[PDB]
């Protein structure tokens, strides 16, 4: 059973892409990948957007119609993706993370956003 996500909708963790963690013959993208060929799950959606606020790079992978987004930006865009995968692969409960899964941080910041209805993509031509 799941622990307990904080958060309706996307699933947010505090993750930051170790490159440490893997040798550079190895990627943690690749690694979410080759466990969706397992699971029969359709491969992945990787969407890296630019804020205006930090003007920082974050990625945002899509699996089994489950967002996950890291509540830790990236320098760089290329970097942000691979924080993706991680926390795609965390969440699922892979050992594709012990690796470097903790660290000793103390960053904390919960990004809040106003909504007054939910909405989301165009499920069927007609309402749902």
């Amino acid at each position: 059973g799941s622990s307990g996500s904080s958060g309706s909708g996307i699933i947010k963790m505090a993750i930051r892409f170790d490159r440490r963690a893997y040798p550079p013959q190895i990627t943690p993208k690749m690694c979410l990948l080759e466990w969706c060929r397992r699971e029969k799950l359709p491969q992945p959606v990787y969407e890296t957007v630019q804020r205006t606020i930090d003007r920082m790079f974050c990625s945002v992978v899509t699996v089994a119609e489950q967002k996950y987004q890291s509540t830790l930006w990236d320098k760089s865009k290329k970097l942000a993706e691979q924080t993706a995968a991680i926390v795609c692969l965390r969440s699922q409960g892979l050992p594709e993370g012990r690796l470097g899964e903790e660290s000793p941080s103390l960053n904390k910041r919960k990004r809040e956003a106003p909504d007054q209805d939910p909405g989301g993509p165009r499920s069927g031509p007609s309402s749902g």
